[PDB]
């Protein structure tokens, strides 16, 4: 940890990192460069209560555990020179650094077949994006969503609540193909279909003409607006130009180190080890942004601290479904606790590998999720009959292990 | 470049690296730790003329462009401490380093289903392995090869020449699935079948009993010896234990830097950018070991030098087939120069992407391969009719571009 510290990006990973630097006792300069001219804000509300209610002053991040930080908002870092230890800014200024931290996140992938579209086509990443989409959620209008990921489905639910007609096209045979157990994905599809979403599986967009989107089965979907949600691409251009190892994401170890000395990276922009799979992955979650930012900061201030070690998890709010997913989507065994039903949905899935818990899901059961994450963290091998048995309380099991 | 330099591994990448350090003008200490008690040697002969003729004094690497190097042969590096800048050796000694270079290569993957086998099961990586296999190539014995990669096929050809009966099992529907154009792979299968190899496609080994191997179609193959060649796994254990970013290979940038300051890696152990695909890959070739070793050394001595930038290529000698393959296996177009025939085989393939050369293959045509590699290097977009036209000479085309 060499002063001064410069962080590129002012999202959750950056805010979490600089707050932990201060809490851990670092008292040198910290400067954060953020391209959005916005008080730092959290993204999960954008497809949830913000999309529904519109008050951005409910979604700001707390920067008060980050005192004495200069936030350069509305400024783009254009390049850095890792030999000279400087960053070039879009406003003509240059920042010196002792330690540079790349926390630049990820941006929605564009859909090549809609490149020349003459109808509204949006993606959903920023506050600006959310305000633009919301301005078009007219009651009884028609929305087409491309992609059955969690964000598309949260938007689908929000739009249906607002009285908007919703169609959704997904190339895979299931929703949430990226990080959800098949049992969950099948149930979620049934839920959205029951709520009026017109779901089209194993279909891809081939183009559009005069307000109508074309599909690869030779058919058409008319819409007033298209929202593309087919995933994100790491914002790693500065790292690539400066010579760091990257591949749709900056490679980092558990200390947040890139291949360039004195340069670290954190959050959505990184490709990092998933401890459960033991493979490198670009993690795209709120908990990773916060937890990885905190761990990297802690170890910079105190090199005796462990590297980042948290296991992955996320949540998604989709209408009446409060979904929580931890760890791996599958193993060699799934245990289902409760009935899987559209009538007052409430259930838990547990994924095991050779008897060891490797993942869990809760739908409308926050109370089960915390003890399951603890059992997952220690790789618990509990009695499978008890895991299934409705009489088992998981909190005590987590306390006993 | 901080002295002293320590290199772990004494294969081609290591030898190429230390020779280039000396040629570039570095005069400080260099110590190489190699676990094999063997004068450094090249591996390609092991499935080729060595397997056939047995003289290891024809396969040694030239260490004479690497003067003043201490080679610790027969010694295993057990760990390194990147804070203390030391390496712990199996003989009880410790080496200090200013710059550590990990050049530890890769080892054959074991086949889980043959773990408890009570018949000879070998892999082919080392001189010791080659001598062991050769000692069993009895005329009229039966060899089963698991895996249709280049090394398995070179062994198949060598064994057939020696009068050994050969069967080969491949899980994919084609040979050389990893890095060869389908047109080449189809031809190579026809060649081996014509030479008496019993090829079994889309089959996998499920086990073995009393000298007989079991397949997933419920059938059996009797053999006197099995050679497993289903690929390799990076020897990255020291890097993993020391906290570097790795995933079946140590991640490096074009300067050979790992995520740990003062630690570099090169050759088969690395996962690195393929400039043609723009994706990270673990390259498994002789040319990468030599060329990456040289480039990393050059830039350590002279930081103004470019990073590693060579495009991938390899060769394979399989009986009457002298195969050379460069770049990508496929694009959006293949051009075939010559007839593809078992009668005096001689042809060239060119792979293009939007008119740009992205790969090439020569079978028994070394003269075409050099100019094609030059056209590939500059991403030439030549006239496709001329590329097909037998009247075109490629050397002049390469000289003109
Ligand atoms: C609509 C939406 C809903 C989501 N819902 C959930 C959820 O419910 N649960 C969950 O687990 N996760 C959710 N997420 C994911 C979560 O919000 C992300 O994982 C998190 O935002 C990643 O934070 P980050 O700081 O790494 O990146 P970002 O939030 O992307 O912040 C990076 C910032 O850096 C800026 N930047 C990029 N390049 C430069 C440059 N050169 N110079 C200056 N600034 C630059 C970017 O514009 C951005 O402002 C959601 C995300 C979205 C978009
Ligand atoms: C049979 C065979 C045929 C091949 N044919 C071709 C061909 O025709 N064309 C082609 O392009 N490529 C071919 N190759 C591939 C080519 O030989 C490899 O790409 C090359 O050997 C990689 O060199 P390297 O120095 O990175 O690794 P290696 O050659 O594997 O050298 C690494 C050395 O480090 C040692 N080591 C590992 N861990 C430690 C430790 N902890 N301490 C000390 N030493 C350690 C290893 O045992 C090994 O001796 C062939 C390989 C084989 C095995």
């Amino acid at each position: 940890l060499k002063a001064p510290v410069v962080v590129l990006g002012a999202g959750l990973a950056s805010v979490s990192f600089v707050a932990e630097l201060r809490q851990a006792g670092y008292q040198g300069l910290i400067t954060v460069v953020g391209d959005e001219a916005e008080r730092p804000y959290d993204r999960p509300p954008l497809s949830k209560d913000f999309m529904a209610h519109g008050d951005a002053e409910k979604i700001r991040l707390d920067c008060k555990r980050a005192p004495e930080v200069e936030w350069l908002l509305g400024v783009t870092a254009q390049s850095f020179d890792p030999q000279a230890h400087t960053v070039a800014l879009s406003d003509g200024r240059t920042l010196p650094y002792g330690t540079l931290v790349l926390a630049t996140g990820a941006a929605p992938r564009a859909l090549p077949t809609l490149q020349g579209a003459t109808m509204p086509v949006h993606t959903l990443r920023t506050l600006e994006d959310a305000r633009r989409i919301q301005a078009g959620l007219r009651p009884q209008s028609r929305l087409l969503i491309v992609g059955g990921g969690v964000i598309g489905l949260e938007l689908a639910a929000t739009a249906r609540t607002a009285g908007v007609h919703v169609s959704l096209v997904e190339t895979q045979p299931r929703l949430m193909s990226r990080a959800a157990p098949a049992t969950l994905a099948d149930f979620v599809a049934r839920y959205h279909a029951a709520q009026g979403v017109d779901l089209r599986f194993e279909r891809s967009v081939t183009g559009s003409v005069d307000g109508v989107v074309l599909l690869d089965d030779g058919t058409r979907i008319a819409a007033d607006m298209v929202v593309v949600g087919i995933g994100v691409l790491a914002n790693d251009a500065l790292a690539r130009a400066a010579g760091l190892a990257c591949d749709d994401g900056i490679f980092v170890d558990a200390y947040g180190r890139t291949t360039c000395p004195d340069v670290y990276a954190l959050g959505d922009v990184t490709r990092q080890r998933n401890p459960l799979s033991g493979r490198f992955e670009r993690i795209e979650t709120w908990s990773n942004a916060q937890n990885q930012g905190i761990a990297v900061a802690r170890h910079l201030v105190d090199p005796t601290a462990p590297g980042y070690a948290e296991l992955p998890w996320y949540w998604s709010d989709q209408g009446a479904l409060r979904i929580q997913v931890a760890g791996l989507a599958s193993g060699d065994e799934e245990i289902v606790r409760g009935e899987v039903s559209l009538d007052a949905p409430k259930f838990t899935l547990i994924e095991l590998q050779k008897g060891r818990i490797v993942g869990a899901t809760c739908v409308n059961n926050a109370r089960d999720f915390a003890p399951l994450r603890r059992l997952l963290a220690v790789g618990a091998k509990p009695d499978r009959a008890a895991l299934a048995d409705p009489a088992t309380d998981l909190r005590k099991l987590a306390a006993a292990v």
